[PDB]
């Protein structure tokens, strides 16, 4: 049993709800929150700027720090660091930004990052500001992902639209 609360359950490891991924980490304190991170751990804007936001910043000082010491990430990548306020820990993934021309295909080696940790609160990776088409983030997930993983989706429309197509 887990604290995950209003979750409409997709797959045997793959649940999801319409939430802020931001207010869901302030209740719940996941052990892992994914963000929806780039290379460079520049927190501006889309999922990555709003938990930074809710961090006060200390994501990015962190961030910071993290990248003048090992370089950016790769595509496909990730990083652990503090979940701050947030949660124990956050997994910075770099799913492809469709808006950049990465490649697609990366997506499936993003989500396999998930499979490090037997529990998660995610957002769909390559989904919102990252152009990708977020049904197929999901279909993508669920294929990949077979540790726990609890999926907030901001948009009620697009949750709509994910559990009604959802085969
Ligand atoms: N909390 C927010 O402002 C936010 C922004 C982009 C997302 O994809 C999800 C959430």
């Amino acid at each position: 049993v887990n604290s995950f609360s209003g979750y409409l359950k997709l797959t045997d490891n793959v649940y999801i709800k319409n939430a802020d991924i931001v207010e869901e980490a302030k209740k719940v304190k996941p052990t892992v929150v994914v963000n929806a991170a780039n290379v460079y751990l520049k927190h501006g804007g889309g999922v990555a700027g709003a938990l930074n936001k809710a961090t006060n910043n200390a994501m990015q000082v962190e961030s910071d720090d993290y990248i003048a010491t090992n370089g950016p990430l790769k595509v496909g990548g990730s990083c652990v660091l503090s979940g701050h306020n947030l949660a124990k820990h956050c997994l910075h993934v770099v799913g492809p930004n469709v808006n950049k021309g990465e490649d697609i295909q990366l997506l499936k080696s993003a989500y396999e990052n998930f499979n490090q940790h037997e529990v998660l609160l995610a957002p769909l990776l390559s989904a919102g500001i990252f152009g990708a088409d977020p049904i197929h983030s999901l279909r993508v997930c669920v294929d990949t992902v077979r540790t726990n993983v609890y999926l907030a989706v901001f948009d009620k429309n697009l949750y709509d639209k994910l559990v009604s197509s959802f085969l």
